[PDB]
């Protein structure tokens, strides 16, 4: 089997993506955050206490036939940027792009923090990475993508997301028809469960290659590019006026700027993010300070290509027994 979606950003700045996805029966459609980073599929639901809902769609298990009780499952996750969200577990059908799987666990939110009741876009997040972070108790489940695996053509799945654009989320197959060149793979450590690579170093728009090894994630449910304070601060040295704020945290810019590309290595070869990706705009409405998509992941623990880089690139999640990962220029 396949199955192929469209994802698109939720606003102006592609601060996140959403992709549709289909749950029970008859289908429920909720927008999705696909989140390589972390391995919950949870959504807001009926149960989701009804001050922290404004404006998503929300998951009736009531209203599907095929819904069950995962009877005794609890789930609570906290994520990088302070948001928190938990609850209970049915098992229902889901679809994504035409792929179906049956008994996933699907995670309703009797709890979500403030950050997610303030975005009416994303109805919860469905997670991609390995399922040893999935935060189901007593007894762990797996992601859509483990449960789909073996059904799948091939065992992988590919983020080709678009600059200020819709892109796709296809699982089973590789489109040879949405990426320039050829695709070359790396290896992944699965031990802290993510897709975690090693870059082969960076350069500074038009400034010489510096080789040097970087230990990071692809992270779909990251928006920006979160890379050592030396990097940042070679890159961020080429932009005039540019300054890392304590007040409003991280690397600022003036609004007039036009900004370098960045590169970074995936072994031999090489991704660009043109400048324009970098810029997330205005700090505040209005102002001429604008916030940078490249920024520290000092205070982090771990460096994170987001949004900001994978959306430069076509990529492959590929989870054979050792899983690998493709980039490609497109
Ligand atoms: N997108 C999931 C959240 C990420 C995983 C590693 C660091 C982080 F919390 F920011």
């Amino acid at each position: 089997s396949t199955g192929s979606a469209t994802t698109t950003p939720i606003d102006s700045l592609d601060d996140a993506y959403i992709t549709p996805v289909q749950i029970g029966t008859p289908a429920q459609t909720l927008n999705l955050d696909f989140d390589t980073g972390s391995s919950d599929l949870w959504v807001f639901s009926s149960e989701t206490t009804a001050s922290e809902v404004d404006g998503q769609t929300i998951y009736t298990p009531s209203k599907s036939t095929t819904a069950k009780l995962l009877s005794g499952a609890t789930w609570s996750i906290s994520y990088g940027d302070g948001s928190s969200s938990s609850g209970d577990v049915y098992t229902d059908t889901v679809s994504v792009g035409g792929l179906t799987v049956t008994g996933q666990a699907v995670e309703s939110a009797k709890k979500v923090s403030s950050s997610f009741t303030e975005d009416s876009t994303i109805d919860g997040l469905l997670g991609l990475a390995f399922s040893t972070l999935n935060t189901v108790s007593p007894t762990q489940q797996k992601t859509f993508f483990d449960n789909a695996k073996a059904s799948l053509d091939s065992p992988v799945f590919t983020a080709d997301l678009g600059y200020h654009a819709p892109g796709t989320y296809n699982f089973g197959f590789i489109d040879t028809t949405a990426y320039t060149g050829s695709i070359t793979y790396t290896a992944v450590s699965t031990k802290q469960g993510f897709w975690e690579w090693t870059s082969t170093g960076y350069a500074v728009g038009s400034g010489t290659f510096k080789s040097t090894s970087i230990d990071g994630i692809a992270d779909t449910g990251t928006t920006l590019l979160y890379l050592p304070a030396t990097v940042v601060s070679a890159y961020w040295a080429q932009v005039s006026g540019a300054k890392s704020s304590s007040s409003v945290g991280g690397y600022v810019f003036p609004c007039s700027a036009t900004l370098p590309s960045f590169t970074f290595g995936v072994g031999s070869a090489r991704i660009v993010i043109p400048g324009d990706y970098i810029d997330f705009g205005p700090i505040s409405t209005g102002s001429s300070s604008c916030f940078g998509g490249i920024q520290s992941s000092a205070g982090i623990g771990i460096n994170i290509f987001g949004d900001v880089a994978l959306k430069a690139a076509f990529v492959v999640f590929n989870g054979a027994t050792t899983p690998t990962l493709g980039f490609a220029s497109k």
